[PDB]
C-alpha cells in the first residue's frame, strides 16, 4: 500500500529529473500520475522548482484539483484534473514549454509525424484556442476547471495538445509512456522544423501514421533505461 | 549594514553564475544593483572575466558612474548608471550580448511577445540607434554619460532595450526579477525565430501581453531557485 | 582466438560510448561488425539501450540474422544482415536517427557534399522508399529480410543510405571507419541546412568529391583517438 | 631561454584545449605560433588528435615548413609558414572548421560584420577559391606551398579567410587574440545567420568597422581568463 504508493512517487521524480536533464522540461513544467489504486485521485507535486522535488513533495488531488495537503499547489493543477476525468484511459499527463514544439504553439503551421518515431500524434497536433470562447484579453494560462475543459475538448482522444501561446500537453498510459511521447515529440518537432527549410516534406501517410502508431512498444522502456542511465552518468541520482 | 550589504553582494554573484551557466551572459556582460540603503549608489564587479567575480569584486558607484575604488572599471557603467537616474524604479540593470536576442539588434524584425512567458517585453523591445544622433562612425559602445543617456531614453519605460548592433539591456525592480526575465527574453527570442521560418506567427494582443505581463509573481523565486539549484549540480558553487 | 574476439567487442562498445557522446546515436540505434574471423557471421549487441551495452551483450548472427543467443535482439537486425551480404567489402553497419541528417530522410533536397570532410558521401546520399514496392501503410521500419533486400538495393555500392521517414544507415570496411563517417556526415549535414537559408550553395564538383574523397586515410585514427580521449574526458569509460 | 620556450608552448596548448571546450575547434584543426626568439621559425603540434597535445608535442618549424624533428606534422602546416612570411606581423595562425562560420565557406553571402564584436572582420571575409587557378578537380587541400602561397593571396592583410569548400584561417598578433577572433568570429556568424532568417539585416558601416575595430583591447585578456576558468571548472587543466 505505502510501498507501492511510494514507488509511483519515486517515478514521478524520476520522470522530472529526466525530462530536465533532456532539456524537455523547463523550471516551468509538471508531470501527475492518476492514483493505481483510486482513480478519483492523482498525484502532483507541490509549487516547486523541479530540479528540488523529491518523494515527500507530492501531494494527493481529487479530480476537482484540491488536496488536503497545506503546502502550496501548481495552478494549473486543473489542467491534469480535467483531463482525468475526461479521459479514463489517461494514467499521466505532462505540461511543459518544450522549446522545438513551442512555435507550433504559434504558427498555423500544423505539427504532423515526419518519421516513425512521431507516428503517435496521430494526423496533427491539435491546438487549444483561448481566444475562441473567451477573446483576446486572457492571461493565457490554464488555472481553472471551466478553461481547463475547453483544453481537455480540444485534446479529445488524442496524444498531444498545445495551448495557443502557452505550452504542450502530453498524455499517455503510464508515466514511462509519457515521458517517452514528450522526449520524441520535442525530436519530431525539431526535425520538421529543419526540414521545412531544407526543401519539399513529404509527410507520414495516414496509413503509416497507423501501422507506425503502433510500433511503440518495448521501445518505451528501452528509452526509460537509457535515459535513467544517462542520469547516473550525469550524478543527478 | 555590513550584514546585508553582503547579501547584495553575495546574489549579484549569484546572478553573475547563474547567467553564465544558463548560456545568457558571455565574457562581456555585467549585472549591478542599486544601494537598497542608498539610491544614489549602485553595485558593480570591476573589470574582470564574469566567471572570476566574488563579493570582494564588486564596486561601488555614484549615479555619475564613478568610484573611489581605486580598481579598473566596466567601462559600460554609465548604461547602468544613467539608467539609474532615470528610471527610480529599476533596482537592477543587466547588459549582455545574449545570443538569441542578438539578431533582433541588427535587423528590422520587432521582438514582440509569443508565449506568456514573454507577456513583460510589453509591446515590443525598443531599439536604440546610435546613428540617429552620432552618425555611422562610431563605436557603436555606451562609454559616455551621453550616449547612454539616450539609452535610458530609448528605453522610456519598458522592461528591455536593444542597443543596435551590440546588445541588449534588461531592468528590474530586483536582481532576482531582471535574471528572469532576461532568461525568459532568450527563450522567446529563440521561440519567435523558430516561429518565423516555420509558418505564421499569431502574435499575443495587447490585452493578454497586459494581462498575462502580471502573472510573473511566485514565479521569479521559483526560477532562481532552480537555477540555483543547478549550479550546485554543476558544482560551479 | 577468443582474446582477439573480445577486442572486437570492445571496440563496438567504445563506438557505442563515442557515438552516443557525440551526439550521433540515440536511445534507438545500433552498431554491427563483420567477424573477422568468419565473413558469414556479425556482431551486435542484444536488444538494450545503447547506453547499457557491455561486451557481455554483444550476439552472434549468420547472414540470415539468426543468432543461438537466447536473450532478445534488434528487431532492424536484418538491415545488417542483408547489407553484409550483397557488400562483401562492408566490415560494419551502423543504423541512428542522426539529428542533423533525419531532416534529409523526408524532404525532396538531396544531401550533397559541400566540404571535403563530407566527400565520402559521394554524388548524394541514395534515399529508400518502402513505398515504391510497398506501399503506404507500412510501419517504416526495416524488420524483414525482403524489405532490408531492398534497402540495401538502394545503398547499392555507395557509403551512405537514407531510410525515408525513418533513420540513416551507414556503411564502411572497420568500425573506426564508420565512426568516423557517422560523425562528419552529421557535421556535413548541419553546414548544408545551414547553408541553404544564409544563401546560394556551391556545391563540391564531381572531381573533389572523387580526389578528396580519397584523403580519408590517417584521419581516421586521429578521429578515434579524440573522441576517445573526449570519452575518458567525460568519465564514460 | 628554454624557460620562455615553454611558456609559448604551454600557450599554445592552452588555446587548443580553448578553442577545443569553447566548441571552434574539432578533430581535425591546429594553431601555431611565431617562434618570438626567431621569426624564422614558428611551432606547430606534431600530427595527433588536438585533445592529447602536450607540451612535449609541439615541433619547430622554418618558413618552407620544415622540421628535424623525426615525428610526424600536420600535411597543411603550409598555410602557417607561407602567412608568416607573407605577413611579418602576424605572430599566431589558427585552422578550424568551426561550425557556425563552415556554411560562408560554400555560399555566396559574404560573412560581415554585424555587431561590434564582429568588427575585427573589416569589410567581410575573404573567400580563397582554388578552382580560379587549379581547376575543380582538387582535393580541397592546403598541403602545398604554392596552394598555401594562394591561400596568403587571398587573405592580403586582412584577420581572416575562408578556404572554399574547406575551413577557416584566423590570423592575429598573439596566440591569445588569436583565440579571441576565433570565438568571436563563430559567434558573429551564428547571429548573422539568424538574422538572415528573421528579417533584414543593417550591417556595421565602413566607420564603425574602423571605429569598433580598434577597441578590441584589454577585451583579449578578459576573454583568455574566462575561458582559461572555464577549462578549470570542467577539469581540463
Ligand atoms: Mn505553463
Ligand atoms: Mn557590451
Ligand atoms: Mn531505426
Ligand atoms: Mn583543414
Amino acid at each position: 500500500s505505502f510501498t507501492m504508493r511510494r514507488k509511483v512517487f519515486e517515478e514521478l521524480v524520476t520522470a522530472t529529473k529526466i525530462l530536465l536533464n533532456e532539456g524537455i522540461m523547463d523550471t516551468f513544467g509538471h508531470i501527475s500520475a492518476r492514483d493505481p489504486e483510486d482513480p478519483a485521485s492523482f498525484f502532483l507535486a507541490q509549487k516547486l522548482a523541479p530540479s528540488l522535488i523529491t518523494v515527500d513533495d507530492i501531494q494527493r488531488f481529487n479530480l476537482d484539483g484540491e488536496t488536503s495537503d497545506n503546502r502550496p499547489s501548481y495552478l494549473e493543477r486543473y489542467i491534469h484534473s480535467e483531463i482525468y476525468k475526461t479521459r479514463p484511459d489517461v494514467q499521466c499527463v505532462l505540461h511543459t514549454h518544450s522549446p522545438a514544439v513551442l512555435p507550433y504553439c504559434f504558427v498555423d503551421t500544423p505539427l504532423r509525424p515526419v518519421t516513425h518515431m512521431g507516428a503517435f500524434i496521430g494526423e496533427s497536433v491539435p491546438v487549444y484556442e483561448i481566444r475562441d470562447k473567451h477573446g483576446d484579453e486572457t492571461d493565457l494560462f490554464g488555472g481553472s476547471p471551466d478553461v481547463c475543459a475547453d483544453i481537455a475538448e480540444s485534446l479529445g482522444s488524442q496524444t498531444v495538445v498545445l495551448m495557443a501561446r502557452h505550452g504542450v500537453v502530453n498524455v499517455g498510459k503510464s508515466v514511462r509512456e509519457v515521458v517517452f511521447r514528450a522526449f520524441y515529440l520535442e525530436q519530431e518537432a525539431a526535425a520538421l522544423t529543419a526540414g521545412l527549410k531544407i526543401g519539399n516534406v513529404k509527410y507520414l501517410s495516414p496509413g503509416e501514421i497507423k501501422t507506425a502508431g503502433k510500433l511503440v512498444g518495448a521501445q518505451i522502456d528501452r528509452g526509460w533505461n537509457h535515459w535513467s542511465q544517462r542520469l547516473r552518468q550525469a550524478g543527478l541520482a
